[PDB]
């Protein structure tokens, strides 16, 4: 079972000992701190992290014992807050006393202001703050998932805009491939989840049950797919029968969509004679409702795809658009999965893009560049205490280290709010109390064990909403 | 509750209807794929996914419907193999019809091998073993952690050997920070242990209980670490009491190491002014075995470095080892754990050497780099199936994309040998059955939902070694 007293950085354990004596309040914040592009950030994730982790009677003596146990071997030395969690047991039935304070999820927030804060409840348990640090700080993953699951969003919208006249199907423009590719089980359900808060298209079922159960939507699901090949699904019927793969395929899911991965051998030879001549028959009978989506897999992501294109433009009857931009028939699509984070996908649009064709044609999945190929650098994502109280003054502190300015920490009790012309603005050092700005919009969500707070996957993707999606209403 | 039903890629759920009929085995294998650095990789990390997920009654007659129920709605449709779930459940109680081989945990093995197989052990489970791909693939992430830890530390035994003539203190050399910087609980866990395999140091403290129910080992822990300052227990001090900050911890943690982040403000000035004059009596009064390790975290790492030890080397009593390189006293040390990754881990310690400073004064944290900044193309860890029987007859199968020799699979059955040169070779095509290169050295380590095989961590370590400390020894 989790113990949340096994859930920190180990140095951590010994902070008890080293805040200044007399303090009753330390206060800290989370940022995707600016650096002198990602400029604006997708707040999601910390309510998974409040219930699954945080919430509830989360200290036992048992856990008290067994971390106890542990931490005496861990550091050879007995130094751990053993009177500091009983405190908690005792008082507090195991309850945390921390007050967190957060923007609502689905925000989407410039660089460089506040997204939570972290305050203890009680003076006895002024270490407890930066205790959960570590668990906390873990939310970069969800904002940052999210966050470049957006910016390829808005990279297809501006596209399919472009050549297409509208953003008709965007929400399944992007499908994660990525189950196979991140660090593990629970990863893939955090990760998976917050590409849905940008799309429909999921492959990594774990994100499913993770919505659900932390968050919830009116659908019954919030992602979807449509079956699909794998290479061993067709180098099964051996090297002389890809034809005959493809046939059983497209015969076995002749009324639903239908992706078949189609470089096992060579697919420039797939798309000209095997779908393009010898099973043409079978694929321009096909209903609009359930086109075969071919699926290269290898080589040049941009060269294969404008390939593929030119092969499949001349086997079959192409249209051009209002816009001018070429156009398959509606039972035909492609999807490039192979190769895919947020540079090539910009490549892939505006190759296409040149050579005229509609960005209506294609699809991408991303696997590890959408979920692995991410790290807390990139947003900055970070914790740091801003605000303690130490003989009953408070005192507003901060880092600010002479080699490195980007790495300076805000100052003081902190707030978020509206600027006059409808930005954002993060006021320092208890300015939020003058009340010139405003209401402050971090909203209490978590407070002495209770999730004060919650918000629907459905609320999410609402607040997550592109620009160009409320311009198109 | 975790359901291996619903911990498979979306499009997976449709594979069984694709295979050719009368299939009765699909053989798969897993390798890291050849592509020049990472040459050899640590084979870690299987024996966690074969206990947590694999084994034992997995398939419930509550979890096949709660799988029916969501890929209905994922799907918009009905294509679950409820029949081919149901007959695991009914014929063997729920345990996976599967066996597995695989190399030993902890082998160092070249690229290019197959590292372990997968095949179904009835024939109307021809469809499972393609099913289990997602979550063993997810095998490269310990592999990929314990490999690139393993390299990092041959760096550190060059350098060490280099400037000071042995080894002592290697494996304390690279110390994980990583716990707060990667994507999930579970993630921290398993990517701690894989750097475990090749040093004692973390901080994470969610790779001890894993090791300790996965593995084993004789001692207590399998990690380490000593107490140390954050930056909020400087700064909460207030910006002009970082002495008091510094004074007060030292002297709680007097005879033990410790260590103190010193870059709030001016790690220049704290290293000259308040360490080497303020409170230098406090550090030339320790104890060898309670050092101050001095934490820079900020600004150029190797710059930084370098001028941190020519500050310390003008305030305290420097020797000159017997291998001519510059010795701080044994009660003072440094740790840099800001930016470090591979690559600049080569670049401080060959910087440190030019300027004649013993790698002996250093140690190094790393956070992201170590468990974070790591996919599965690192190594080309990839699942891929090479063998089917259908209508009797086998088949060795296999991919070959036109475009991308390097994606090019392996044919047939395959087992993994000794050269005469005491090398290791991958046979395909069942070529080990002529008994020309000896026996297989795979082993059977999972098998119809008992695990069959597995090692300790103990031994784990012992495979894992460097030839230099084999040589050493
Ligand atoms: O093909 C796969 N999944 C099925 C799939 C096919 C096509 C689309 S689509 O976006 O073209 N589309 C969505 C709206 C309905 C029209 C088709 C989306 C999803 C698949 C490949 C792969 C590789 N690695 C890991 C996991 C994987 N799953
Ligand atoms: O200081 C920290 N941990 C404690 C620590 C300090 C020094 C060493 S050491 O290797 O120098 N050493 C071990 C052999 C005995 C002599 C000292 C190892 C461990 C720490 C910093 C940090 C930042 N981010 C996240 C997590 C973190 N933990």
């Amino acid at each position: 079972e989790f113990n949340i007293l096994l859930a920190t950085d180990s140095y951590k354990v010994t902070h008890y000992k080293q805040y200044p004596p007399n303090t009753s309040k330390v206060y800290s914040y989370f940022e995707c701190r600016e650096k002198k592009k990602y400029e604006e950030t997708v707040f999601y994730g910390l309510q998974y992290i409040l219930n699954k982790y945080l919430k509830g009677k989360v200290v036992t003596k048992e856990k008290i014992q067994e971390a106890k146990d542990v931490y005496k071997e861990h550091f050879q030395d007995d130094v751990f807050n053993e009177k500091g969690w009983n405190y908690i047991l005792e008082k507090y039935d195991g309850h945390l006393p921390i007050e967190i304070k957060a923007v609502p999820e689905g925000f989407v927030i410039p660089r460089g202001n506040v997204l939570f804060t972290v305050e203890n409840t009680d003076p006895e348990c002024y270490w407890l703050t930066n205790w959960i640090e570590t668990i906390l700080v873990q939310s970069w993953y969800p904002i940052t998932v999210a966050t470049n699951s957006r910016e390829q969003k808005k990279i297809l919208a501006k596209y399919l805009l472009e050549t297409s006249g509208n953003l008709d199907g965007l929400e399944y423009k992007l499908h994660d491939f990525g189950y196979r590719g991140v660090s593990s089980q629970e990863t893939a359900g955090i990760g998976a989840s917050a590409h849905l808060v940008n799309f429909k298209g999921t492959d990594t079922v774990a994100g499913l049950a993770l919505i659900k159960k932390y968050y919830g939507t009116k659908d019954p699901v919030p992602g979807y797919s449509v079956p699909a090949a794998e290479h061993s699904t067709i180098t099964a019927w051996g090297k002389d029968h890809e034809k005959d793969a493809f046939e059983h395929i497209v015969t076995q899911f002749s009324s639903v969509p239908v992706s078949v991965v189609s470089d096992s051998y060579d697919i420039y030879n797939a798309c000209e004679k095997i779908w393009g001549e010898d099973l043409r028959h079978l694929i321009v009978s096909r209903s609009t409702q359930a086109p075969l989506i071919i699926r290269p897999d290898s080589g040049n992501p941009l060269d294969t795809v404008l390939k593929v294109l030119e092969i499949l433009g001349k086997k079959f009857p192409v249209t051009e658009n209002s816009k001018g931009y070429k156009l398959l028939p509606p039972y035909l699509r492609v999807i490039q999965g192979d190769g895919v984070d947020i540079n090539t996908l910009q490549e892939i649009v505006e190759g296409m893009k040149q050579k005229m064709w509609s960005i209506e044609n294609i699809a991408f999945g991303s696997g590890g560049g959408l979920l692995q190929k991410l790290t807390r650098d990139l947003l900055n994502c970070s914790f740091k205490c801003s605000y303690v109280v130490t003989n009953g003054l408070g005192i507003n502190v901060f880092k600010d280290p002479v080699a490195d300015p980007n790495k300076r920490s805000k100052k003081g009790r902190l707030s978020l709010h509206r600027t006059p012309a409808g930005n954002f603005v993060t006021l320092e050092e208890g300015k939020g109390d003058l009340e010139e700005y405003g209401q402050d919009l971090l909203h209490t969500v978590f407070k002495n064990g209770k999730v004060t707070k919650s918000y629907s996957f459905d609320e999410i993707r609402k607040n997550a909403q592109l620009n160009i999606e409320l311009e198109a209403a």
